[PDB]
């Protein structure tokens, strides 16, 4: 199974200035419980991001740059390795690996990050002719979890 996993605000924000704008380790718990014992697959600005692989789960960089390399990270070169990647990988971003990969998924884990926060970067539209809602359900907030989110699943329409 092909998943995009993603967080993004209102306007499809999904990072400015190399960050998540918001605040939220629930999503964080989230993408922890979807793709622990799976797959993450993420360009190069993204694993940067991150700084280090999620543990307990395979890491997988795509990236043009052959002379990449991370221990604890596999490096691959092209979307068609994509494919050959066995089990349930995620699509983890950022802005251009979604862009190539919202066509092609079968489903996706969407987090809605229910503000409009500064961004730099952003998750490309999509319609709800496209998209079925499977489940949605409202983030729990706290002191740590401040803006109000919801967790969405899409299956193709
Ligand atoms: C784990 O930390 C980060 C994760 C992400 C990607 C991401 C985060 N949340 C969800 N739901 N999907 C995603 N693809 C993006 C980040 O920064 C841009 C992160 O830095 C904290």
């Amino acid at each position: 199974t092909l998943s995009i996993l993603v967080a993004h605000d209102l306007q499809r924000v999904i990072g400015f200035e190399n960050q998540l704008p918001w605040h939220l380790p629930n999503d964080l718990k989230h993408v922890k419980k979807l793709s622990t014992g799976h797959t993450l697959v993420m360009g190069r600005k993204t694993f940067e991001s991150i700084g280090k692989p999620l543990p307990n789960r395979r890491n997988v960089v795509l990236t043009s740059d052959t002379s990449f390399n991370v221990e604890g990270v596999d490096v691959i070169h092209s979307i068609e390795d994509i494919y050959q990647l066995p089990g349930h990988v995620f699509i983890f971003g950022g802005q251009t690996l979604f862009e190539e990969m919202i066509d092609k998924v079968d489903d996706m884990y969407i987090t809605v990050i229910e503000g409009k926060f500064r961004g730099d970067t952003f998750f490309p539209p999509y319609t709800f002719e496209d998209w079925e809602v499977a489940s949605s359900v409202e983030g729990k907030l706290d002191e740590k979890n401040t803006i109000p989110h919801t967790f969405l699943h899409l299956i193709r329409k």
